[PDB]
């Protein structure tokens, strides 16, 4: 491929995307605030997205040329991610105004920096279209700065990373896979590298009994674990995985009057989502509890829903306390269990499912990609052997191998392709079929529909 | 700006590039290991080459989104380093061959990597044009990852980064900025957030005494400096800052028959650079000297040179012992200094130098840029200038970023700084009111320039 080829097949992509905006007299994507956060949900729209993000990352990388390449990651990469701590912890999405801008001086003065290093930070972010400097001396948001003001989630996503994932565990997996190789022990792991035998450290149990700190109204134990909660929450509101997505990929009004039992549920957030758009339909959130879980539960919890959804402590691994409910329904709950473990819960659901009217649901990653909503006969030319996103340069690859990577750095998870997760669920029990694996397009998970036929 | 603003600013870039491969008859940059590994040097070319990184990464980012940018990059971000992590550590680019494909089993079996954990590392690093797999089952190289092959120079890039900087001194910055502000101090950096005073250590000296470990043919004692030491040598073989681009920078075939010192020269590379295409020039590389230095200086040292570049064992804040030279010159050396120790540095060579015959040399980031060099005019067809920046420069420049990683790559190990023009003037003026800037060239795709001074 070269850079003529990769700048023609921009064109087209963009040419897409432009003529459904005008079309619909839709806003147009810019660097300022008030810019829509996203492009429509049409899927045609979106698959000219993921096609021209993939080719404009191409004719950048192109461009730069392998002698640069290399020499300029290892430069600059690490330091996009400082840049967002800096940001993060010297709270500066929000001491900048959203629509007015600020001097560094003072702005220095609201957030603790000093000038001269503010500069040089804020410097780094207008690289990134993290910010800019519209006259000399002065600081603005743009869009993608903007979106973290007031939002305690973007910061929880920025820290997790930056102060937990990185350092103790990504920073770590190559020590850790010539110590234990190619293993799934969540025990086997950056943090245990020089433990003791029996003083190995897991990760969830970091999360919950860390008492040193706070965050987001939690204080003292289980702060870091209440902070990975927001993180899971900040991918429900907005982007990729968004929960309203989950309302396009199952039939969840043609339920009627049902039960949904959501094992390993977190905060019941997701639940929240489904059955506020969803009057008919009651949600019974099973999570491990903790000294603060109720109380957060219920301060989130919108009273809207008139009790519709509530919480029962469970171990997902033990057995189900709920019979015969309509669906039993896990989302990104299997990707941090190891067939032997998975076959475990499923085996749990399995037990508890009335076989003639019960459906287990989950939403994972499908590495090699679900199927369109039915809502959405290729007209113009499809590319390669892959669907738009999807292939070793796709970025919706790209996005599962970033979270492939984040199971496999903190517990040694793993996502699984189709015909893994069929070969699964038929283990942990013959009847098992798979009736549906839609996938949004966009999106980077799938929410499969199983029952026992 | 929007999507279709940038489709079109990229259209016109490619059309400058392409059409000079064309005319030119030069090969296309590809993907595949047997691409160019850059595009000419000609000015016209790398500017419309350093505007289309820009937009093209402003393109990206914009088709994102801003509800997806901040989620996709902590999630992605990070593990671009540790992919090259694994790449490095396992030594894949030399374990699978250049031009042909290999089977995961089988480079499972040459690395020791279990083939499953192989095949996600592989995937992650196609994604970034670092490797392909051309069929089933199968893994080959791209130009990316096929430059890396048989170079430990780019090994000792990624492991220094990610193995060194980053866990002890960049993910470390904010908690050393709460303890000690803003401050200027090389002991204020991470490894010393508990260190009791007096027992800081500093990362030059981690660097020269740790002895738990080996490094491409040195063992023990330094092999960190030594691995650092690879690290300068990997930017002066290739790239933006590649030695070669001295050449043009500056006239060292006018010195005639001179002597050229070089202060803080690391191993003499660059010296060589020079040397080797100047046969009148000699070089005195002064550098501090290490236990497997004077071994290694002469094992690499090309013998074509026939004894012009030499070793002399030197502290730069001491006084200069090589009177009268034609040249002093110190390439990245003075943007680690806070401005007292510069000044220390240059009052230094001030006194050995003869301000009728010798000149100061220096090569280091201008931040607002320096000037084309005089050929440029000469090889160039009418231009016009549009927007404040020249390519490469302004606040999403892609040469403003290589030079913002640079300073904050000297931030996080010793607090260091690059400057402006203006400041370099300043900061000249103030060791020496009679130094005058004479020359400030930075070739055009270059984030550094070659600075030179006179004592008027
Ligand atoms: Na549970």
């Amino acid at each position: 491929v070269t850079l003529a080829e990769l700048a023609s097949d921009i064109q087209s992509q963009v040419k897409v995307i432009d003529t459904y905006l005008t079309e619909h007299n839709l806003p147009q994507p810019t660097f300022a605030p008030d810019s829509p956060r996203e492009l429509p949900l049409d899927a045609n729209v979106q698959r000219a997205r993921l096609l021209l993000i993939e080719k404009a990352m191409a004719l950048s990388n192109l461009a730069i040329g392998a002698a640069d390449n290399l020499r300029w990651h290892c430069m600059n990469n690490k330091f996009d991610d400082m840049t967002l701590h800096f940001l993060a912890r010297y709270n500066i999405f929000d001491a900048v105004p959203r629509d007015e801008p600020i001097s560094y001086a003072e702005l220095s003065k609201k957030v603790g920096l000093a000038e001269h290093r503010l500069r040089r930070i804020m410097s780094m972010a207008y690289t990134q279209h993290y910010f800019c400097t519209p006259k000399p001396g002065f600081v603005a948001h743009t869009s993608n700065s903007a979106m973290a003001i007031g939002d305690p989630l973007a910061l929880a996503w920025i820290l997790h990373n930056i102060e937990e994932v990185q350092p103790w565990y990504s920073n770590k997996l190559v020590d850790a896979t010539m110590k234990w190789g190619d293993s799934i022990d969540p025990k086997h792991t950056g943090p245990n590298l020089n433990a003791k035998p029996g003083e190995e450290k897991l990760f969830y149990e970091i999360m919950e009994e860390d008492d040193q700190g706070e965050w987001n109204g939690v204080k003292g134990k289980g702060f870091r674990l209440w902070r990975l909660y927001d993180t899971d929450k900040f991918f429900g509101t907005g982007g990729a995985i968004k929960g309203t997505n989950l309302l396009r990929a199952f039939d969840w009004g043609g339920l009627g009057k049902a039960t949904v039992v959501d094992i390993g549920g977190i905060t019941g957030h997701l639940a929240s989502t489904v059955a506020l758009a969803n009057p008919d339909l009651t949600f019974i959130v099973q999570e491990r509890n903790q000294p603060w879980y109720e109380k957060q539960f219920y301060e989130q919890l919108p009273a809207e829903l008139n009790g519709r959804v509530s919480y029962m402590p469970h171990d997902k691994y033990a057995e189900q306390p709920v019979k015969g409910a309509d669906v039993y329904f896990m989302s990104t709950v299997l990707h941090k269990e190891p067939d032997d473990k998975a076959i475990t819960i499923l085996r749990r659901c399995v037990e508890a499912m009335d076989p003639n009217k019960s459906r287990l649901l989950t939403r994972d990653i499908v590495m090699d990609g679900g199927d369109p909503p039915a809502e959405d006969r290729a007209i113009n030319s499809k590319e390669g052997s892959y669907e738009a996103g999807l292939g070793p340069t796709g970025v919706i690859t790209r996005l599962n191998i970033g979270i492939d990577f984040q199971v496999l750095a903190v517990v040694n998870g793993f996502e699984r392709t189709r015909e893994e997760w069929v070969t699964l669920f038929k283990k942990a029990d013959p009847r098992f079929a798979l009736k549906g694996c839609i996938q949004t397009v966009g999106n980077c998970a799938a929410l499969m529909e199983w029952i026992l036929e």
